[PDB]
Parts: structure tokens; sequence; C-alpha cells
């Protein structure tokens, strides 16, 4: 698709077999979630955003649909205000930006 | 252009005479600037993001020149850890996310 900018850049997602909401987000380097259970081990990391750095949960190799495109990597869980589809997913599902 | 995100979206931009870097943001409802001096009148504003808020001055009807192509609309100016090009304007240089 062709996705303009006038409202927000949602779409449903499809993770751990659960649709969701989430913003496509190219000011992300990362995805991030909000709180939910995957399943594997995961290790720490911050992120730095606009109000200062949270830490979340950093889960590797996690399957997830986007907008109806299969991506498999890397999912951050942690206090994000709404769930957002960072670069490296973006990537995956081969967006661009174009103007 | 068309412009992939295998890094961030960054670009020239010349705001109040000033030449910065800014990151094409899809996931920003609106242009956030670091701090510098803007004409005319402000307001205050909260923002919020991952993090939680900060404060801002809000300007409105203020060109920017993004990438070489020309827009004008409200700029956000504050301590956000990176400049911010958001949809209030990315909109107006006609830009699209295309997957
Ligand atoms: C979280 C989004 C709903 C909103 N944000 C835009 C978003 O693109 C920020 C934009 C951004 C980018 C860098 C630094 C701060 C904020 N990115 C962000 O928080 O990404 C985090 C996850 O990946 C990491 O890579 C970037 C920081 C991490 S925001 O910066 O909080 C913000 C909120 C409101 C306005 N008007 C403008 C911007
Ligand atoms: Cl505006
Ligand atoms: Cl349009
Ligand atoms: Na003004």
């Amino acid at each position: 698709p062709q996705i303009t900018l006038w409202k927000r850049p949602l779409v449903t997602i499809k993770i751990g077999g659960q649709l969701k909401e989430a913003l496509l987000d190219t000011g992300a380097d990362d995805t991030v979630i909000e709180e939910m259970s995957l399943p594997g081990r995961w290790k720490p990391k911050m992120i730095g955003g606009i109000g200062g750095f949270i830490k979340v949960r950093q889960y590797d190799q996690i399957i997830i649909e986007i907008a109806g495109h299969k991506a498999i990597g890397t999912v951050l869980v942690g206090p994000t205000p709404v769930n957002i589809i960072g670069r490296n997913l973006l990537t995956q599902i081969g967006a661009t930006l174009n103007f």
C-alpha cells in the first residue's frame, strides 16, 4: 500500500495469535509493544525517547505479522504508550518513505 | 526521493534561518525541534512519548524547508533529544510510506 500521513499510520499486527493495533514509526529504531507474554528468554535494553529512557525486555526472533506481511525479528516489550513498529521490522516488510 | 529504512531517515532542514538535521518521523504527530528562537507568538504545551512528557513552546505558521521542499505549520520547540519532522509537515511535502 501507499499510506499517507494525514492520520496516524496504524495497522493491525498479529503476535502470539493475537491481533493488536500498532503505529508504523520511521522514527523508531526498534519495535516496542505494550506488556504481553512472549516465548523464550529476554535480554535487557534501555531505549530513549522524547521524555527520557525506559527499560524494556528484548525478545529476539519473534514471529509477527504486520499489515499482512510476515516478519521475524526483535520485539521490545515495555511501557510504551502505543505499540510501535520500528525500522528493524519496517525493513523486513519492504517499507520505504517516499516524497 | 525514495528513502529506505536501513538507517535513520535523516534529512537537512532549514528553519528560522538555521540548517539542522532532523528525523522524518511517521510516528510523531507534530514536529519538535531542539531549543532555538522562532519569531512570533507561542503558547506552552506538553507532549508525551516513550519516557513521559516534556514541556515545549508551540509556534504556529512557521516555514520550514525539508530536504528542499517548503512547508508551513506548527513547530514545537523544547528539550527533545532529536529534531523530529512529524506528520503535520510530512503531509505537506507529500510523504508516504510504501510497501
Ligand atoms: C513514541 C511515538 C508514539 C511518539 N514519538 C515519535 C517516535 O518516532 C520517537 C522519536 C524519537 C527518536 C529518538 C529519540 C527520541 C524520540 N521514537 C522513539 O521513541 O523510538 C524509540 C524506539 O526506538 C528507539 O529509536 C529511537 C529512540 C527509541 S515522540 O518522539 O515521543 C513524539 C511525541 C509527540 C510529538 N508531537 C512528536 C514526537
Ligand atoms: Cl500544523
Ligand atoms: Cl495527499
Ligand atoms: Na506564529
